[PDB]
This record gives structure tokens, C-alpha cells and sequence, in this order.
């Protein structure tokens, strides 16, 4: 083959993947962007137009970032003027256009700025965040309504998440809930007034003279948490005279007596809302089932549809209490479950009856349910061939839960083994998303009678460019270290000799129900270092890791920093038992939890490791956020588990680094791990007079993702993972 | 057999140096701790009595940090608890001693965090700065009058010094000045309202939980200025029913009519003050003599006793305008002026005329004036053979200005070419200390027939221990430049072989008016390099240096980064051209403006130097304090000198770093050369795609000097240079 997977082709994408992202818009018709027209598909025969051309907008003025077109297909939300701000949020600008007139509209327009916007399930109402304020459109062309005058910067927000909210809890910006009907508003409100601030410098352009301090209200382990509300308004009856009528649904009292978190918001019908509360020591959690009262025109949390949730040997769900799925009369619904065995499976539950029946059980988990129909539930699991790293459609039929169909398993049993769907609006069907362990495949399906209808991409371009390239294999298997099966892959380098000794560079990440051992096709760094530099790139799933039950997700419970730090080094030890491993030549590297977990590595004294890179790790859990750390490490009290927040931390293992070379990276702007955890690290390694390597990223985030920064610390990270395994 | 200097060596001070500190106490006894034993010791005989025993105080509390004794005896301040601000102010607690009898005075105490205390000139008065406040205590038991009630943190500051003040223009803390009588206490007052404040995150220890946000009045260049003000307040006529009063005086008109600054204060007499003028555009300076009016009690300046300085060429004086030596009446003076061949001598000044007379003349500079008496005039010069970097004590006859004897050029020629001087009251006696190029001496001496009295300390101890290593060599010389000699020195390895080839590492300054080419002994860093790797270090004085004359330190006026950059090259140049050095092996490094000098070198694509370190280096003028930046580049204005400031960052010059290896090295916590400007070059690099090394050091400000700090950046730098020299 000539050539080899560069460390040019992966900072310059050479080897492009395609994919296939569409947007249901019905049961039939997706919306799918070629070039950058936007077309619409009809799924069941195939067929095409064009939906908005390309040159419709040419004499805009500005640079569309997004779009969104209403659910009745009549107006599109135009997105320009982004700014980013955290993983989810950001603001930006909007003009509505108005499709069957084709002009814009230009009166009453959305205000720049604008935090957060969205249409209604139905026809074409809008609901948009401003100034962390709530204001609703009934109409495109006529004026708002106000719904709070309450939002303040930084303290009080309307309709959106406070940093904490949206990076832990919601994975959104988004704090808004419109009812099926569109007749409804649901939203939260968080109030941040005695939350901490963390500061940090940023530079920003050469021009500017002083540098500006940044401010975020972030609660760190241990300290006081931004509270919330619920409210509910009715928007059919919205008056330009009279403000807006909020009516605030209260947490449940087993919740009020403490500090606690809305964790899930979900609407079962067009008068029931479900409301999932936890509590501050997230082994506790509490559903509510909320109606509203046509009469009194208020909503009613009765203590009898009230579905509790505990947990003794750890935290409630995988990172939260799983999502319901409501049938469609909102009188029961769906939801993973761990089991009697510790294993994750679907729950049938009856609004007001006891407990649940398990309709699926076995030696493996359900990731998700995808859909629900009047004759069947659709779900992700990793059941195929008992391989945790797989994942497969399945299908249970509800009039008999004995009957399990699976729909992807042997599509093409070689190339995919890991699949996503995407189902249309009420399931008529589904597109298969595949991720490996050979190249991506999208496919279009009826759901009818699973009849696969047509291939949408292949990705038969890069299919036929790699073939000219010396690309690395990838194994995925498994060791016993007691009498359990711990996980475990390999990139291998091309042409791999098992007579020969490779060096060895351990990927980590080993969080709390993690997994880095699977089956899905990535070309990336460890792509480069094992096809050019002839690098075998391991992961490793040990205790805490995911996916294979709570027996192995639960040992690490308020133990952070012992059995996924002590099962790495264990893993390394294996892999130089196998004669193909150079252990003179053995490096470890993460990023974020994986830099934690590899300098708590490193700083073991092993001898197992030769150097390492970690990269914004965090380094003391006190300094990272409350509701990812007191998941599972409880609080920094004395009475709960302050020794194990002091006994497991990277600094008190700094003389142990003298034994190896370490290399710390982290930018200045993180907001996320904040370089303070850095800061604490080199200062020290400093005072016990151990050398180490050091590089800071200005004005960065905990992606260090802009273009040339990306470029430049992967570049330092290959020099440096180079000269410690002596490849000129 | 002999071992090397090793860097150990360095790092733990093995062979130190000693000193011999004493503290004139009248015109002929002097103090001098010996083993915590303060002692009195009589010039002429050399007896001595034990003042103060090592054991007084052995049970005091606190460990005392350092100690005043009052001018007449009778008592003694003790410091202690004291904590560190910046380069000269600090904070601490202090308790006064009465000596007749045997006790501490234990009401009426000083109160803690002073910030600052001093005896008056004679008697037991005391003036201390609480709170920004000044306060004084005729009688070291009696109730303290409070002097002022304008004192706020960060803001107004009365009795001590701003931090561009403390740093760019006194050198002090203190802003406080007594009348020689005790009568007077004159002071300014600080004005930072609209100052811009730097901000920057300390870390502190581990267990703090949030990062802490230092910020501090710091005007950049260009920014607003702190505003100043003069007071005097007769301390004879205090009441403790009456808040004192404070008769201010103003600058002159031609200060007023825009930004300047307070920049000496000198009494003349009991009852006459001199303070220097000196514009925001440090180009012309005003001296004011005021003479109290006994029958108004007020000050009064006679415009016509103004003594105006304009340069031409440069700014005014070598950092600040010179100081005024007043002979004993107060009606003439003497200072440093820059005579018209541009050479730095004394002008004898008569207060009610108007220009002024040179004492001394010649291609040559005068450093300062020691000691005055009717008969004669103490200076030091570096006219001894011709040599810049050499010092030397001279005397002048004031009844025949050619007859100028040197007092020190022949004590011992061969060791001592450095010498610095400390006069007793009266000038009966004075202290010589020698500095190199041989190992310290300490002499006193008898100003009647200058007759040396006896050695005070020779280093015979430390004599002893270098006689079993292997120490290397110093040599100074000159090279032509375009017609002018440009001095130069050269740390010579060990047994020394002109024939060999030896890798050089240039130490730069090279900031205005700096001197590296000397006479005097060090036991540095260099020692170690030469000494133990066996690698030359030089040092070049070029274009902007001082002590030669204004044609050589003006050349860099409203130019910095310009001549000063490229005669470091030239240097190098020059040098490897020399059959002793290994062209392929030439690095480059410096601190502070050495840091930005190597930064630009390094950036200029010479192709003459493989590497280089720059520790806290400037990167852009804008981003450095005014009083120092304005000094020598003018304002950052269209209409001044805008462009140099945007052309001479070390941002502009990226794309060369591509050609060497460099390594970038800052504190965080740098209040003088903020982060930023190292933040700002880090980010130039990345943004163009070059790979360097860094390195950050977590709270540590601009000296990087905690033990454990400055042991790990000379060990990290000790690295970096050997593996750039592919030495062992
Ligand atoms: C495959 O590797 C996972 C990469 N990601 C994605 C992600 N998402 C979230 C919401 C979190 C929670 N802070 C973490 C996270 C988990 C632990 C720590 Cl200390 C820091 C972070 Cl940012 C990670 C993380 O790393
Ligand atoms: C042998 O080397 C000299 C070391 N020193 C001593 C010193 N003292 C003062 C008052 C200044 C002016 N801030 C500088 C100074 C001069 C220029 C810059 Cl950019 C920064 C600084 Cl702090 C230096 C300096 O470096």
C-alpha cells in the first residue's frame, strides 16, 4: 500500500467520512441538506424535490449558521451571528421566512442576542430566552408576550440552565417544555444568587491592553447549588393587557426538606406532565405525575402516581434517572431499570399500581428505548454475542414479551456491529445508523415488516481511498483477571508481527461507566500512531467501566481513584505477557478523567510506565463540579467522605513522578476542568523537585479545539510520545 | 582530582560568599551583627562593646525578622511577622524596646500590618503608615497623632508609594521624608482612583477551594497615571484635640499643565526642601527649592530659584533625574548633569543663579556622588584605565578642581577594580567594598590621610574551598563596531584551550542604560555551565548600554527592540569568529528584557543561534508599566510614536520561531511582566503553527525565586541547554 495513515491526514482530514444526517418532519418525509440546498425525501418510495434552493438567500447580508422550519412547514428560523458559549449554549441571531409568501418577515423580529428559540410541537408558535427572560409568538409577524420579568445575568434564569444545569444535568441550553398541543409551556427557573464564582483570565486579541476576568457562577464539590423551580402557562390564553399567568408546580416534600435537582422534564399527554426530582445525594430519586384541573386551571401532583427510586450499592442510573417513555394515553410507560442482578433492563409501569414488570432480563443491558408503538417497543442493547462493545436493534413484541426480534444483528455481521436509529414520527420507519467495525453504512427501513427499502450512504469513497493505505487493524477481546471478562482493544499496526515487540501506548478515559473498548471505526490519533509509528494503541475496561452491570459500575462508588487507576496498570501488566509487547516502551495518555486517572498512574510508583501525557485532568475532586462529583464521591464532610476526597488526589503522589516523564497540557480558559487543577499539579511537582514537561493552551477550553490548537497539541504530544520510545 | 562547580553547587549555596553589613551610627562607630549579636564598634581603634546580646529576646514570642535602633540609643524597633509585598513594600508587626531600662513598651503599640515605620533623623520621633494613614509618636509610649484621614485601600495613599511609584520611581516604599532636624515631616500622597487594575488568579494552597483574583492599580503604557500630591506638617505642634494641619505644595506651573510626576525630595536644610518635576514625557524636569516661612508658617518656591533640565537627545538622567548633593548651608549643591560632549559628570550648582559649573570632565562617566565636606567631594567614576566596567572612590580638592586623586585604583589592582563606598557622618570614615574581579574585600579607612585602618572581611574562608575545584575563568575586552568599542565578557571553562571548539551561550540584558560587561565576581548559573559543561557564556554590551556616554545609550531612544537586537547578533556573529567557538552550537537566553531581547533575536531569522530561553519576558510595550515604557518609547499614540509600539512586538516576528528551538518560561502570579505578555506570545506561536517548549510556574511573580521554584527552573533550563548542545 505504500503509504501510511499520517499525522498531516489526520489534522488535515484527507480521509473524509461521510454520513447521512436527516430530519424527520412527519411519518414519511425527511429533510436532508445536498450542497446546501435543502431537499425533502418521501421514505417510502424514494422520491425527491427540492425544498429551499441554495440561492434563496444569496443577498441575505450574513452567514447561516442554522436553520429550523416550523413543524407545519410554513415558516424557517434562519440562525446567524453565532457565538458559542459552553458545550450546549450560545446566542445568535434570527429572521423567520415566510415560505408560502417567500419574503421575510420584518416586523416584531426576534431580538439578537437571543439565548435560545424554539417552535411548537405543532403549527408555528415560537418561545425564545432574552435577557434569561421567556417570550412567546403566537404568530411570526406579531409582537411577543413577556412571560418573566424576573431574568438576571448570571442569577436568575428564565427558560435555560446555569452552567451546572446544562453541562451535568439537562446536556442542554434548553429549559423549555411545550405540551404536545403547543397549548402548554413548561419551564425552569434557576437562581444562582449565592453560588460561587470561579474566575480566570482571558487575553483575548493582542490589541487588547488589560486582560479580562471571566466569572461563572460554578458550584465546586461540596459547596452551595443554584435552586430551581417548575412553571407551567397556559399560551392560548395569553393577553396583550395582562401579564402572563404562571402557574409553579412545587417538588415533591420528601424533596423540599433538602437540597435536591430537577433532573427530567416530560409531558405523557396534553394535560399530564411527569417530573423527575433527585436528591442532593443522588441515591435517591422521585417521579411525579402532574394534571391539570380544566376548572381550577392549576396542576396536581397526587402522592398516590408518586414512583420512587433508590439505590444501596450506588447512584440512581447510568448519570441520571432514566427517561419514561409514556403510551400513548399517558396511563403507563416505559424505563430502564437495573434489576434484582445489577443489570439494566426495560420497566413496565402502570401510573397507579405498584411496582414494574420487567419485560426484558439477561447477562446485558438495554442502552436505550428508541421508540414505541401500539404493537411494539423499540431498544439499543449490546445482547449480541455477549459483546458489551456491540449494539443492536431489537424489537419486543407487547402482546408477548417472549418475542424479541432483532433487526440489525445480521444486516452485515462482518462490517456492523454497532448501530443508532433514528425512527420517524410514529415509527412508520427508521434509519439504521451503523459505526462499525468497518466503515459507517446509513440505511433507510419500514417498519411494517422490516423491510430494508434502499441505501442512503455507503461511504464507498473512502472505502476505495484507504485501500491504497497501510491502515491498522483493530482487536477487540477480552481478559479474566478473577472470574470476571474485562474488556480490552488494540490498534494494531499494519502488517502486525506477534514475533516482533511493539511499544505500547495505553488510551485511557476509565470513568464511571465508561467504555473505550468497542467496535466502532474511528480514524484518529491512534490511528496515525499505529500505522506510521508503528504504535499498539490499548484501552482498557475495568471496574467502574459501563455497560456490563452494576457489580463492576459500582465498585468504584466513593472510591474515586483506586480500582479503574489500580486495573489500568494491571492491564499494561498483562499486555507485556503477550510476547508482542516492548514493556521498555510503555506510555499512557487521557484526556480529563483519563488525565486524571493517568497521572494517579503514573504517580504510583508501578515502574510499569515509562512517561505519560495527560491532558486538563483533574487533580483534586474538590475543585470539580457537584453533581458529576458528589455522584460518586458523596460530600467533602468530615461525617460523609472527606478522607477519600483528601487520600485521592494527584498531588500527594508527586514524589513518585520522579520516575517518569510526564508532559502537562491544559488551556487557560477552561471553563469546564478549571486550570487550577493544573495549577496545583505542577506547583507540587515543583516543590518535591521533580522535573516534568509542561505546555498551556491561552485562551483555550477544555477542547483545546480551535483549528490551530488542535494542530499544535497533538503535533507536541506525537514529539513527545517519539523521543520517549526513541522513533526518529 | 578537583571536582566542577556543580549546578548543586549553585542551587544550595555551597560556597558562600560573605559579607561585612555594617550601619554608620555617628561619625565614628558603626554597627554590625555578628552570630545575632549586635555590636558597636569604634572606626579608628577597632574596639568593640556587645550592644545587643543574641539572647535578649530569646523568649520574645515571634522570631524577629530584622530590627531599627533609634538614632540616639535609647531604643530599638523589633520586626517581626512580616510578610512581603512587592520589590520593596511589605507587611508587618512591630514592637518597640526600651533600652535604659529593660522593657518593652506594652501600650500605645505600633499597630500590626504597618506598612511602613521610621525613626527621625535624630532623637526617638517615629512616623508609621497604618491603613494608608500616617500616624506619629513623639514618645515611643505615648498616643500616636494621626497625620491624615484620606487612606483607602487601593486607592489613596498616603506616607507610601503606588506599585508603579514603589518600582518605577522611588525604589521604596516609604514617601515619607524628616527634616534633618525632626521637625518637618514632609510626604506624598497617591491619587490611583481612575487607574486601570491588572487582575490575575493566585492559586495559594492546595486546600483553597476557588482560585483566588489578585488585582492591582497598574497603569500600562498609555493607561491613566496615579495623580500626586505634596505635604508637610510641622510635627513639633501637634494636639490631641486638633487634627493636624498640612500645608500642601504645589508643582511647578509647567508641570500642571498636564501629567507628571513627583520624582525626588531632598532637604536642603531645617528649613528648605528640593523636589524634582518630570513630565509624562520624561523630556524636561523641574527642581523646586522651598523655604519655610517661619512667619506664615508656610512653604514658598521663588520661580526664579527653578532649576530646569531638557534633553534633546534622550529622556532626562540615566533612569530618573539625579539626585542633589547640598553642601552645608544649603545654598549650593552638587549633581550628576550630562555635560554637552554627552558624558555624565558633576555640575556645581549656587542656589540663586542660574546655570551651573562641571567639577570633572572627560570621556568617562561619574556613577555617584558618595560624600560631601568643605573641602572635598567623594565620587565613584569608572575612569580607571578606560574601562566601563570598572569602579573606582575618587576625591576632588573643592579649592582646585584639577586636583582629583583616586582613592582605591592601587589597594589592590589585580584583585579589586569594583569598588563601592560607605561613608560614615561627616565623612571621618569610610567602608570600601571591593566586588570583583577577585573575591570580595572589605576595608575601612580614615578620610584625614585616607590611611587604610584595617581589613573588615577578606574571604580567606571561601579562598580555602575554591582551591579544591576546578573554577573558571573571566575575561573582559572590547570588539569595533563601526568605528566605537563595544565591551564584552566571557565565562572561560577550566583549563581553557583556544584551540578547541566550545558551544556559547549569550546572556543577555541589554535593557537601557544596562552594563553585563564587569569587573565583578559572581558564583552564578554561568559558573556552572563553564565550569562543569564546559560551555562558554559571554555577555555584550552593545547599542543602549549605559555608563559610556548618551551617543551609546540614546542610540535606542523611541526605539526599543531595534539596535540593542541586532548588536546582540553582531556579537554572536563576531564571536563565531573566533577559532574557539562551535558556530553549530550558539544559544541565547535572558530574564525580563532579556527575555524579550532573546524572544526577537530569536525571531529575526539570523540563522545565528539553534536556541534560546526567555524567562518573563516583555512581548509588547503596551502591555509594560508607563513610568518605564513611556521612558524610553513615548506615548502609544497616532501622534507620537503608535507605529514602533505595533512593530516591535515579538508576535510579529511567529513564522522565524519555525528555524530554532525555544523555550518559553513564566510565573503566573507576575505582577511586573503580567502573564499575558507570555500568554500572548505562546498564543502568536500556535496560531502559525511553530513547536517550542514552556513551561509556567504556578503563583510564583516576576524573581521566580521560592526555593523550590528557583531550583527547578535552573534544573529545567540546565536540561533544555545540554540536550541542545548534545552534551551528556
Ligand atoms: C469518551 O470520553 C468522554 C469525553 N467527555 C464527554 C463528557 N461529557 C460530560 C457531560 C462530562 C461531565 N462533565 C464529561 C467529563 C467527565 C469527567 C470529568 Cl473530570 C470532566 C468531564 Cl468534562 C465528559 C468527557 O470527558
Ligand atoms: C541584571 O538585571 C537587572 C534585573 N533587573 C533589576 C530591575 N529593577 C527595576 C526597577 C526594573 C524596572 N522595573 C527592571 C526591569 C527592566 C525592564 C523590564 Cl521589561 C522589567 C524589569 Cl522588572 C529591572 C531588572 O530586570
Amino acid at each position: 500500500s505504500r503509504k501510511t495513515y499520517t499525522l498531516t491526514d489526520y489534522l488535515k482530514n484527507t480521509y473524509r467520512l461521510k454520513l447521512y444526517s436527516l430530519r424527520w418532519i412527519s411519518d414519511h418525509e425527511y429533510l436532508y441538506k445536498q450542497e446546501n440546498n435543502i431537499l425533502v425525501f418521501n421514505a417510502e418510495y424514494g422520491n425527491s424535490s427540492v425544498f429551499l434552493e441554495n440561492s434563496t438567500f444569496d443577498e441575505f447580508g450574513h452567514s447561516i449558521n442554522d436553520y429550523s422550519i416550523s413543524p407545519d412547514g410554513q415558516f424557517i428560523l434562519l440562525e446567524y451571528n453565532y457565538v458559542k458559549q459552553w458545550r450546549h449554549s450560545y446566542t445568535a441571531s434570527y429572521d423567520i421566512y415566510d415560505l408560502n409568501k417567500r419574503q421575510l418577515i420584518t416586523e416584531e423580529r426576534i431580538p439578537n442576542n437571543t439565548q435560545w428559540v424554539t417552535w411548537s410541537p405543532v403549527g408555528h408558535k415560537l418561545a425564545y430566552v432574552w435577557n434569561n427572560d421567556i417570550y412567546v409568538k403566537i404568530e411570526p409577524n406579531l409582537p411577543s408576550y413577556r412571560i418573566t420579568w424576573t431574568g438576571k445575568e448570571d442569577i436568575i434564569y428564565n427558560g435555560i440552565t446555569d452552567w451546572v444545569y446544562e453541562e451535568e444535568v439537562f446536556s442542554a441550553y434548553s429549559a423549555l417544555w411545550w405540551s404536545p398541543n403547543g397549548t402548554f409551556l413548561a419551564y425552569a427557573q434557576f437562581n444562582d444568587t449565592e453560588v460561587p464564582l470561579i474566575e480566570y483570565s482571558f487575553y483575548s486579541d493582542e490589541s487588547l491592553q488589560y486582560p479580562k476576568t471571566v466569572r461563572v457562577p460554578y458550584p465546586k464539590a461540596g459547596a452551595v447549588n443554584p435552586t430551581v423551580k417548575f412553571f407551567v402557562v397556559n399560551t392560548d390564553s395569553l393577553s396583550s393587557v395582562t401579564n402572563a399567568t404562571s402557574i409553579q408546580i412545587t417538588a415533591p416534600a420528601s424533596m423540599l426538606i433538602g437540597d435536591h435537582y430537577l433532573c427530567d422534564v416530560t409531558w405523557a399527554t396534553q394535560e399530564r406532565i411527569s417530573l423527575q426530582w433527585l436528591r442532593r445525594i443522588q441515591n435517591y430519586s422521585v417521579m411525579d405525575i402532574c394534571d391539570y384541573d380544566e376548572s381550577s386551571g392549576r396542576w396536581n401532583c397526587l402522592v398516590a402516581r408518586q414512583h420512587i427510586e433508590m439505590s444501596t450499592t450506588g447512584w440512581v442510573g447510568r448519570f441520571r434517572p432514566s427517561e419514561p417513555h409514556f403510551t400513548l394515553d399517558g396511563n403507563s410507560f416505559y424505563k430502564i431499570i437495573s434489576n434484582e442482578e445489577g443489570y439494566r433492563h426495560i420497566c413496565y409501569f402502570q401510573i397507579d399500581k405498584k411496582d414494574c414488570t420487567f419485560i426484558t432480563k439477561g447477562t446485558w443491558e438495554v442502552i436505550g428505548i428508541e421508540a414505541l408503538t401500539s404493537d411494539y417497543l423499540y431498544y439499543i442493547s449490546n445482547e449480541y454475542k455477549g459483546m458489551p462493545g456491540g449494539r443492536n436493534l431489537y424489537k419486543i413484541q407487547l402482546s408477548d414479551y417472549t418475542k424479541v426480534t432483532c433487526l440489525s444483528c445480521e444486516l452485515n455481521p462482518e462490517r456492523c456491529q454497532y448501530y443508532s436509529v433514528s425512527f420517524s414520527k410514529e415509527a412508520k420507519y427508521y434509519q439504521l445508523r451503523c459505526s462499525g467495525p468497518g466503515l459507517p453504512l446509513y440505511t433507510l427501513h419500514s417498519s411494517v415488516n422490516d423491510k430494508g427499502l434502499r441505501v442512503l450512504e455507503d461511504n464507498s469513497a473512502l472505502d476505495k481511498m484507504l485501500q491504497n493505505v497501510q491502515m491498522p487493524s483493530k482487536k477487540l477481546d477480552f481478559i479474566i483477571l478473577n472470574e470476571t471478562k474485562f474488556w480490552y482493544q488494540m490498534i494494531l499496526p499494519p502488517h502486525f508481527d506477534k514475533s516482533k515487540k511493539y511499544p505500547l501506548l495505553l488510551d485511557v478515559y476509565a470513568g464511571p461507566c465508561s467504555q473505550k473498548a468497542d467496535t466502532v471505526f474511528r480514524l484518529n490519533w491512534a490511528t496515525y500512531l499505529a500505522s506510521t509509528e508503528n504504535i499498539i494503541v490499548a484501552s482498557f475496561d475495568g471496574r467502574g467501566s459501563g455497560y456490563q452491570g452494576d457489580k463492576i459500575m459500582h465498585a468504584i462508588n466513593r472510591r474515586l481513584g483506586t480500582f479503574e487507576v489500580e486495573d489500568q496498570i494491571e492491564a499494561a501488566r498483562q499486555f507485556s505477557k503477550m510476547g508482542f509487547v516492548d514493556n521498555k516502551r510503555i506510555a499512557i495518555w487521557g484526556w480529563s478523567y483519563g488525565g486524571y486517572v493517568t497521572s494517579m498512574v503514573l504517580g504510583s510508583g508501578s515502574g510499569v510506565f515509562k512517561c505519560g501525557i495527560a491532558v486538563a485532568p483533574v487533580s483534586r475532586w474538590e475543585y470539580y463540579d457537584s453533581v458529576y462529583t458528589e455522584r460518586y464521591m458523596g460530600l467533602p464532610t468530615p461525617e460523609d467522605n472527606l478522607d477519600h476526597y483528601r487520600n485521592s488526589t494527584v498531588m500527594s503522589r508527586a514524589e513518585n513522578f520522579k520516575q517518569v516523564e510526564y508532559l502537562l497540557i491544559h488551556g487557560t480558559a477552561d471553563d469546564n476542568v478549571h486550570f487550577q487543577q493544573s495549577a496545583q499539579i505542577s506547583k507540587a511537582l515543583v516543590d518535591v523537585g521533580v522535573d516534568f514537561q509542561a505546555m498551556w493552551y491561552t485562551d483555550e477550553d477544555h477542547g483545546i479545539a480551535s483549528s490551530t490548537a488542535h494542530q499544535h497539541i497533538y503535533t507536541h504530544m506525537s514529539h513527545f510520545i517519539k523521543q520517549c520510545f526513541s522513533l526518529p
